[PDB]
């Protein structure tokens, strides 16, 4: 999570999508889904972003439904959006022991309890907290067992990005889990 505000051009694809779907919170307008192989992927626009601009307009106040109003009338050569990093996010970078445990429960992505004396534990990961990444790859709407397969795929080292359930309930809300599962880019970034 960035301390400050960059810049991204954007050009629609073929068919005029970028992949994106914003959702307006406390007056500002957030990322509320990244789709796969999108030009919002490849720019590496993310999930829990904010739009401060777009195409040197400011966002604050506006619609979920202006803003995609906004996006689809604007001609598509470039667009240009200024975006704080995901705001409402941090990141904790945790070890696991000989057993490869960082030393936590969860249920539904959300973090229900800490271990004792575990890396979590030392870390001060926090309950009530929705996860959305983990080692920089976006893992929300995947189930439970493929959350926990990235945990064991993963190195020693795990890094994980956690919103407050209560953000992350209101991000998400008006977005079918499935789509959730189904769209939202869920892989390693491109170089």
């Amino acid at each position: 999570i960035k301390q400050g505000i960059r810049e991204v051009i954007l050009c629609k694809d073929q068919d005029g999508k970028i992949g994106l779907r914003l959702k307006s919170i406390d007056n500002g307008i957030f990322v509320q889904l990244v789709q796969a192989n999108s030009p919002a992927s490849l720019v590496g626009l993310r999930f829990g972003d904010q739009v401060l601009q777009i195409n040197g307009e400011n966002c604050a106040g506006w619609s979920s439904d202006k803003a995609h109003k906004v996006l689809k009338q604007a001609f598509g050569e470039k667009i240009t959006m200024t975006i704080r990093d995901r705001p409402f996010e941090r990141t904790i970078t945790m070890h696991k022991d000989s057993t490869g445990h960082v030393g936590f429960i969860f249920k539904n992505g959300k973090i229900t309890s800490i271990v004792k004396d575990s890396s979590a534990a030392r870390n001060g990961l926090l309950t009530e907290h929705n996860i959305c990444e983990i080692n920089g790859q976006n893992v929300i709407g995947l189930k439970d067992s493929q959350i926990a397969d990235i945990l064991s795929t993963s190195g020693t080292v795990v890094t994980i990005t956690i919103m407050p359930a209560f953000i992350f309930e209101h991000i998400i809300k008006r977005m079918a889990p499935s789509i959730m599962k189904s769209l939202m880019d869920h892989t390693i970034p491109e170089v």
